[PDB]
């Protein structure tokens, strides 16, 4: 897993303000947004983090906070590794006395 995505900021907040939501720590990484075909923006956008070391710290700090928009909510690209090997069955099982 790597990077984060913000999913509740409205089109009133945009890339150069989105930067400051994380650049307030006295450093900068990188971020972006993807406009609709009418040119109207989203607020909802992608953040490329400093490193995974500070991502997990920032994830608990800014999820539920608000800056130039709504309450903001934060997600990540996650991973897939769980498999399926035949982990369940559909047959009876018991032991009764008999001679």
């Amino acid at each position: 897993g790597s990077e984060v995505i913000v999913k509740n900021l409205p089109a009133s907040v945009n890339w150069q303000a989105l930067k400051d939501i994380f650049k307030e720590c006295g450093n900068v990484a990188h971020a972006d947004v993807e406009l609709d075909g009418d040119g109207v923006s989203t607020g909802s956008g992608t953040v490329s983090f400093y490193d995974i070391k500070d991502l997990h710290r920032a994830i608990e700090k800014y999820n539920g906070y608000s800056i130039e928009g709504n309450v903001l909510d934060v997600k990540s690209k996650e991973s897939v590794h769980n498999h399926s090997d035949g982990d369940d069955v559909d047959i009876p099982m018991d032991d009764s006395p008999v001679n």
